[PDB]
DNA sequence: ATCGGATGTATATATCTGACACGTGCCTGGAGACTAGGGAGTAATCCCCTTGGCGGTTAAAACGCGGGGGACAGCGCGTACGTGCGTTTAAGCGGTGCTAGAGCTGTCTACGACCAATTGAGCGGCCTCGGCACCGGGATTCTCGA
């Protein structure tokens, strides 16, 4: 309300347009020796420092969780992208690339992002289950869908009768409190019975859901060529900022499209099994825009995401993907992401293979 | 009110050990058994202190009633005291060495223990009377407004 000028909050300032390419100024280049934190290339620690695990279910205490559309994600140092070798006779030859960042995600597997909760989701890494205490709340997986098909499960550990969770997919624009399915960006099943939750209105065809159920989730999209007709390129936005105690990137993400026109993601489909059993076709109308695993928490319910490897009735499919696998997939593009970008504002000229993959 | 840095503190680790849990052979206090006396326990009696009540009095308590006096809150300053860092200093380890004095045993003896015979120092009880307590009144001195 004031002008175009410095940031909402004097705790951190990124470089306006005006000051472009300023990088953030917050903690100074003098640092404390620590020693928690200096890790060598002979040590085999990993220095994302998870926190404590507790079998009850708890809460991510100091997290600025998705707001306005404004992504956020863990940041780690990387004090140069690596690129050092002997001392070249030509010393205008190499380029660093000093991102002084990276993507670096704290999981030692692709699980629920702690970052794309509510305030009112609990998680239970004993079995990463999910829980909630008013209403119902929406929780992500770490990766997201672009192309090819795929497969996870649910397994359910609890369901009373005033308990009932809701699980199924949904893009970004999907608001995290609401129950995984109010908007038409989601499609999600109700786990009272088999029943398909997609803008807000359910359908009964589906199958009968157990409270038991051990619940496996295919899914198939087009590749990015159906999906865009275009271009898919990913110019990403990073910003660095120095949370209460501890460092992050900010990302802007989506804007809510008033997409009121059908343009189905060519033989793109969802298929819900039962342990396994076929329960059927969920969703073939399935809207353009990158896909995630979701689950949506009523009063108290527990339920928990999982991979393909540790699996009980898995697809004998040679081209379907667990989590685990488009998880790291999404990872290193991420990674290849930062390289790109540190790329461009570091050294003239980009270049790139011949388009098809 | 927050964050960053400094610093101080709780933790895991490793090993060293010397207290310490453990077991012995040997000692004597504890148990076991037996005898006596007599402290203690019971009971009937007496006394007599206490606990109870009753009526009259007022000094005392209840209560009220200003109101000056200080409890208290705040406010300035400043001096004395924490602090961190200097400095130097005895404190502690430790180990040595001598013995003065605890600390033990073996007498033997004076010394109460104890009992018995004796009684007069002392104690309950009974007059008694004089400092003492009370009272009334006069004179003295503190105190609060000039």
């Amino acid at each position: 309300k004031q002008s175009s000028a410095v940031s909402t909050s004097g705790n951190l300032n990124g470089g306006i347009a005006a000051g472009s390419s300023g990088k953030g100024r917050g903690a100074k280049r003098k640092q404390q020796d620590g020693g928690t934190t200096g890790t060598t290339k002979k040590a085999r620690s990993d220095p994302l420092f998870s926190a404590q695990r507790l079998p009850p279910h708890g809460y991510p205490l100091e997290h600025p969780f998705n707001k306005d559309g404004y992504r956020y994600i863990l940041a780690e140092p990387d004090p140069h992208a690596p690129d050092p070798e002997k001392l070249e006779l030509d010393c205008w030859a190499g380029k660093p690339i000093p991102g002084d960042l990276y993507r670096a995600c704290l999981y030692e597997r692709v699980l629920l992002a702690l970052h794309d909760r509510a305030p009112q989701l609990k998680i239970s890494d004993d079995r990463l289950t999910v829980v909630g205490e008013k209403g119902y709340s929406m929780v992500r997986a770490s990766h997201g869908v672009r192309k090819g098909a795929w497969y996870f499960e649910i397994t359910v550990d609890e369901m009373p009768p005033d308990t009932a969770a809701r699980l199924g997919w949904s893009q970004p624009l999907g608001n995290l409190q609401a129950p995984l399915g109010y908007d038409k960006f989601s499609y999600s099943w109700r786990s009272k019975k088999g029943t398909k939750f997609h803008q807000s209105i359910g359908k009964h065809y589906s199958s009968g859901y157990g409270q038991g159920d051990v619940l496996g989730f295919y899914i198939n999209l087009p590749e990015d060529t159906e999906t865009a007709k275009s271009l898919p390129d990913t110019y990403k936005d990073k910003a660095l900022i120095k949370f209460k105690s501890y460092l992050y990137f900010e990302e802007k993400d989506f804007v809510d499209k008033a997409e009121k026109s059908l343009k189905q993601t060519p033989h793109s489909e969802i298929i819900f099994y039962k342990n396994g059993v076929n329960q059927g076709v969920a969703y073939k109308d399935i809207f353009e825009g990158v896909y995630f695993p979701a689950i949506s928490l009523y009063k108290s319910c527990t339920v928990s995401i999982n991979f393909g490897p540790c699996f009980k009735y898995p697809p004998k499919d040679l081209t379907y993907r667990p989590m685990s696998d488009m998880g790291w997939g999404a990872v290193v593009e991420h990674t290849l992401a930062d390289v790109l970008y540190h790329v461009e504002t570091e050294v003239d000229g980009r270049r790139s293979p011949p388009w098809e993959p």
